[PDB]
């Protein structure tokens, strides 16, 4: 038993980071067989932020403006294309570390791992959400860009996060790796600012079923709710609604343990009115929301 | 910016982790140059492990007995002995994917990246403090036995931790990768309890500097103190004593926010005494006591390996 934040293993994604230079800009790549993916505003100068014209600022550049370095190893750019926000740089050698794996493009609520990387080096493992806002709540210092986030289900690794920016509240946004942001971001330094986030209701859910099965029953109650009124009440606190697709993906926690998912639902009503009275659950004092459905029933079965 | 709990990379240990078979008991082990290391509990069935005699047990058993598999490879064991609890079997190949590594002891307190694994395969990565009370409050399953816990410093792997064992309270027992048992514990089914744990002062200050670095400032105040006068408010709320080494040690993170540790130490006397006021620190509500100083600073600086 216990439960904790739980990383995917980063080994099969630390053998595909790289250093990518362009100008006096370092950030970190991803090779893969024989393509490094990395943000395309590595191209950008300092007047550049504002508005750059990357179609303008790319067709400028020969393929040995491009500085690759696996380690110690440079390898040599043979290519160059632009799609979306992320640059495809084409090199002689396709990546012997290079791990089964696919592109995928996760919606809000979604968990996954982060490599945290500096100058094509890992510095840690960690695991984020895709907030509701589109943004993750990550750590990342200035030379992050390029750094990723996946997930390892059944030995293929599915990559859906790179890093892009930081956004002025301190939260992250970036894009999946065909290079499309996630939410309403774009890659220049205008003022943005994310929408206001919510608290992810299916994910608080699956944690309290996480909770029952590692032996806490504290915080039920004899009540139940329509999804409904349930609904009118979170959306009170700033939850995320609740859908029938929500309740159906809890079907096989609440048959474990034997509480239906509108019971778990009078059971959070009720938490969100009283708080914990100097409790906590699975050592938290707050209601965790970055555990899905999927991710409590691997790590708890 | 942003401050999460963050594992080292654990490739270097996820190409040590081999599936062990001895009887109908599989669990992992760890593949170093040529020998594979796991708990010695291996060769015990339900029955031995009420009252194990493992001198008799082992010498009892021969290498053929001994199942090391590396992913779809059996490993050739070619000796067997025992160190403390940990089993040494050799293996007549020595690891291509072995890194360079030492075997570390680590004080309570001390934080390390766990792997867990089933059957050989790593599955998760997670940071652990090695408590007061010397339990780890893991996430571990069964076949998880043999998963290890290390640090990283530069290129060199620092093995501190092999899982054993849970406790009936959910916690986890194990040993160094010299078979020494973190806490008055044995490997034997019976009765073992976790004592009364106590939170890690010098760590809830380095949190508190993540949090001022950060910018969640709130809970900053005028006010100072002596280790004399808070270590009696420590004692009193079942805090760790916090010694002058912990205020070196903190130094740094002093330095670079210009909240010196007894500045800090005050701000922390009255979150004990009042709670945070409906407040949160770091999107928690509890004081976190599981980063070290090290970890802040390497965290905030973006160290690599
Ligand atoms: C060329 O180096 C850079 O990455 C720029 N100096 C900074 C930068 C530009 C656009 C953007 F969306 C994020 C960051
Ligand atoms: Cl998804
Ligand atoms: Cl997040």
């Amino acid at each position: 038993s216990g439960f904790r934040k739980m990383a995917f293993p980063s080994g099969k994604v630390e053998g595909c980071m790289v250093q990518v230079t362009c100008g006096t800009t370092t950030l970190n790549g991803l090779w893969l067989d024989d393509v490094v993916y990395c943000p395309r505003h590595v191209i950008c100068t300092s007047e550049d932020m504002l508005n750059p014209n990357y179609e303008d600022l790319l067709i400028r550049k020969s393929n040995h403006n491009f500085l690759v370095q696996a380690g110690n190893v440079q390898l040599r750019v043979i290519g160059h294309s632009m799609q979306n926000c992320v640059l495809k740089l084409k090199v002689d050698t396709a990546n012997p570390k290079t791990p089964k794996y696919k592109f995928v493009r996760i919606q809000p609520g979604q968990t996954f791992s982060v490599l945290a990387c500096y100058n094509g080096s890992p510095s840690g493992v960690y695991q984020c959400a895709m907030r509701p806002n589109f943004t993750i709540k990550g750590s990342f210092l200035n030379g992050s860009c390029g750094s990723v986030g996946f997930n390892i289900d059944y030995d293929c690794v599915s990559f859906c996060y790179m890093h892009h920016m930081e956004l002025p509240t301190g939260v992250h946004a970036g894009t999946d790796l065909e290079g499309n942001f996630y939410g309403p971001f774009v890659d220049r330094q205008t003022a943005q600012a994310a929408g206001t986030d919510t608290t992810i209701t299916v994910n608080v859910l699956a944690w309290l079923y996480a909770a029952v099965i590692n032996g806490d029953r504290w915080f039920l109650n004899r009540f139940t709710t329509t999804l409904n009124d349930f609904n009118l009440v979170a959306m009170k606190y700033n939850y995320e609604p609740l859908t029938q697709d929500h309740v159906d993906i809890l079907g096989p926690l609440s048959a474990q343990t034997g509480i239906a998912v509108l019971d778990m639902c009078a059971s959070l009503k009720e938490l969100l009115q009283n708080g914990m009275n100097g409790r906590t659950i699975l050592g938290s004092a707050l209601l965790e929301d970055e555990f899905t459905p999927f991710d409590v029933v691997r790590q708890c079965s």
